[PDB]
């Protein structure tokens, strides 16, 4: 493995070099032989497994504060090395647990809004031991991160695993989404993305209002148990009604969107220990929404009604019809956020912001690993500035990892 | 291992099994994937072993492995690698190995056209004459006053290194590019250096917008030189809008040809580092990549503000309206002068459905997403959601290093 890899953006003609690379734990899934760069993903840890899993990063944390080879760097390997040995696990002093998930959100190879990642809300609610307790934080976690539109991002940590019988889980995906149910016709109302979770919930309990815009219950699992439903106090669920600046029908379609993206069945990674319920969030780019979230044909699939609305020829695919629509449809959606202040950012800006704070890794950290075919945005690729950027990708630990759907592994009490 | 590859959109799973058949690198390595990288990473010794792949593969094509005729032919390589120290492929070799290595082009979307492809064998040509009056052919061919038809020709192989025949342009057909005494550049910034190298060897430029430059034709590693194509083998489409009646006033217009001129094709070990091949245009690569990339035509701004767009902010999305726009003149313009296109849709469309085709009855298709992705609209289009497994089988089209490089005059 050569200690120096060159990236180049072939727009600006800038070469950076990575050496952080050297730095690479896990396996990507490519090999010499094959690359699996566009594949979407290519009980418990022994002691032994733990130590040096540990070492890696309680050294790499001291390093950090430029305490490497002190007293207290030392003191704390021994620390935990007596606790993994008499209790086969450890835990992570306040102060590591803020620097490894910060790192994990820098480490996110996937993420374009890494810039942001040392300003990380970190909620340490290690003490729960309830689904209600679970609900609790998890309320303080969007009432803090909406802070009434001005988002920051936040990440509310449950307790680790520990024989692996006990995980704590959030079931949803998010914790703030919309309801899909599909009806005897075939057809679908709602987001069609979260149909066999709806399906969950309404099983588990849940009386669905079925309609278009549902904000689903949070299914909670703590220390293992049967997972339990609670309703999100509707206040704390902040939502932007979506309208166009020049198409006064667009407000017709009736569409929204909630402020607040948190993804919460991802698994937190740190010096060996595994945070199952770590629920983190942000603000979104627009894309997120008005792409993906709209124009995914396994989603909302609006292009059809906004083409005819704007009184496309949709015969020919070569009139381009969807492509204008996609751009109105994401118009909407900035506009719309911004109008009610509401904290998003266009493709463009973070894009550009992106590009920049790779520049700075590459300088600080010796490099930045990156995941282009994530990186580049969905629409308009081409005319932002990571399309001509070369990457490299590779997993650096701390990171988040994905991990099982709970609702499959599940042991029903 | 068998790997299996699924679409997002459709759950439809393919498994792959011809990667096994790879033999060459991609750069990645269990550690570090490179596959955003645009270029990662004979003797008689290695010749005949890739001969012997590459003529054991043609006689499995035709049904024929293990024949008499197979086992002569890797007999008479062989005694011509033993006696010459290389060795000739037959006419129908040549054929088989040019459209698999168009095939096996992972990053090339339009591949469901792969076995239709006229091959012109050009290997008994000695001199750059020769070189023109071949590509003269080429283009009349593939031109067919717009009803574009997909061609290749190839040049004499390497021997020795020193005798290389290469075609100096990148592209058949392209425009040049002046920079400006103020700064700027007329014409096409992609192409700054080779017009000023056809300037140094005695090009007179008539310095417009769109001037064609003249192909720069090395033969038997001799010094370039120069020729002018005829014009009336040079189709081009004056483009217009289909609403916006001020668009043509903008004065643009592109060629019908895309012909890629500067890539060497490695067949059984073989070298051909002239082999100029061309196809038809996906109109992104005009209407998005030649004329809105910042290092190229770089007119967002100017239709932006024929659009009377405010482009004060960019959440505005002016830059990705006024995109819209310009693809929309392109497939427009082309489909009105009856000239060969296939929108982004259509064709990311025709490719699914060609690795459809070849998980069937190949056991799979190398591709490459972060270029099979067209550059505007991804996720919009099927292939977006789709898994691809890039990997590199050869007979195969690779880079090689610009001739103004390696040249001594
Ligand atoms: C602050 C504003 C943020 C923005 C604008 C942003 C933007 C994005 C976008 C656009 C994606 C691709 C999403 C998709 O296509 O599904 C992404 C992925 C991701 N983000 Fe960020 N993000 C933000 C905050 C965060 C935070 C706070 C974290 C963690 C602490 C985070 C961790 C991740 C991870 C792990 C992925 C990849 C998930 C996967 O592999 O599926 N992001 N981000
Ligand atoms: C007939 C219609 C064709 C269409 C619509 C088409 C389309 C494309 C497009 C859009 C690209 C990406 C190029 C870029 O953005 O820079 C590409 C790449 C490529 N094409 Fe095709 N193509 C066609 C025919 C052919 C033919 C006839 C050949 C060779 C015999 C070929 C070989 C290649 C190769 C080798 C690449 C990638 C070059 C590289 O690795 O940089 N294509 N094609
Ligand atoms: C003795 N210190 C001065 C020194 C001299 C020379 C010389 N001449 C080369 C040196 O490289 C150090 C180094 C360290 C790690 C490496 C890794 C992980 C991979 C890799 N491929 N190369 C590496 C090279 C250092
Ligand atoms: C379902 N699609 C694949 C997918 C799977 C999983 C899993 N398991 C997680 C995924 O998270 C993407 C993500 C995560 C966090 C984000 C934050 C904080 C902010 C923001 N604007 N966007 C974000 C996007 C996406
Ligand atoms: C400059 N950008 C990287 C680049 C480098 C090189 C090299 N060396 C060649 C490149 O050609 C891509 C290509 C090749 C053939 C094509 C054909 C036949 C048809 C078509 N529609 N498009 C095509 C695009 C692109
Ligand atoms: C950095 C990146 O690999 C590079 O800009 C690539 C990305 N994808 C591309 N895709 C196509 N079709 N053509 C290109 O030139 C590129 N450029
Ligand atoms: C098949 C492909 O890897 C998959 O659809 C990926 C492509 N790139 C993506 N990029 C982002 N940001 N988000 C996604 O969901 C995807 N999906
Ligand atoms: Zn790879």
């Amino acid at each position: 493995c050569p200690r120096f890899l060159k990236v180049k953006n072939w727009e600006t003609e800038v070469v950076l070099t990575d050496t952080l690379h050297l730095k690479s734990t896990l396996e990507t899934g490519c090999t010499e032989y094959i690359c699996m760069g566009s594949i979407m993903h290519p009980d418990v840890a022994t002691k032994d497994q733990l130590f040096p899993l540990a070492k890696e990063f309680i050294d790499q944390y001291y390093s950090s504060i430029k305490r490497f080879g002190s007293k207290a760097h030392m003191e704390r390997l021994e620390e935990v090395n007596k606790e993994i040995d008499t209790t086969s696990t450890y835990q992570l002093k306040d102060t590591e647990l803020i620097y490894g998930a910060k790192h994990a959100w820098r480490n996110a190879s996937r993420c374009v809004g890494r810039i942001q990642w040392s300003k990380l809300q970190v909620f340490d609610a290690r003490d729960c031991t309830t689904a209600h307790g679970m609900f609790n934080y998890i309320c303080n976690h969007v009432k803090y991160a909406t802070n009434k539109g001005n988002l920051r991002s936040a990440i509310t940590i449950f307790p680790q695993r520990t024989d692996g019988k006990h995980d704590f889980r959030v079931w949803n995906s998010q914790l703030i989404r919309y309801a899909g149910y599909k009806q005897p016709d075939g057809s679908t109302l709602g987001d069609p993305a979260n149909v066999q979770f709806t399906e969950i919930c309404i099983q588990q309990g849940w009386k669905p209002p079925r309609g278009r815009f549902d904000v689903l219950p949070l299914l909670l699992q703590a220390n293992g148990n049967d997972p339990e439903l609670f309703q999100i106090p509707p206040e704390l669920v902040l939502e932007v009604p979506i309208r166009h600046p020049k198409f006064e029908w667009f407000k017709d379609l009736g569409l929204k969107w909630y402020g607040l993206p948190a993804v919460s069945n991802m698994l937190l990674e740190i010096g060996g220990l595994e945070f199952s319920a770590c629920p983190f969030s942000g603000w979104y780019m627009g894309t997120e929404i008005g792409v993906r979230d709209y124009c995914d044909n396994s989603r909302y699939n609006i292009l059809e009604e906004v083409a005819k609305k704007m009184n496309l020829d949709m015969r020919k695919t070569s009139s381009l019809w969807k492509d204008q629509a996609l751009v109105e449809i994401n118009i909407a959606v900035l506009y719309s956020f911004q109008s009610d202040k509401v904290t998003i950012v266009d493709h463009h800006s973070a894009t550009e912001s992106f590009i920049k704070h790779m520049e700075n890794e590459y300088r600080c950290r010796g490099g930045c690993p990156a995941d282009w075919v994530w990186i580049v945005p969905p629409m308009s690729g081409s005319i932002t500035p990571v399309f001509h950027q070369e990457m490299l990708n590779y997993r650096l630990t701390p990171s988040f990892e994905y991990q099982p759907d709970p609702w499959n592994t599940h042991v029903w009490k």
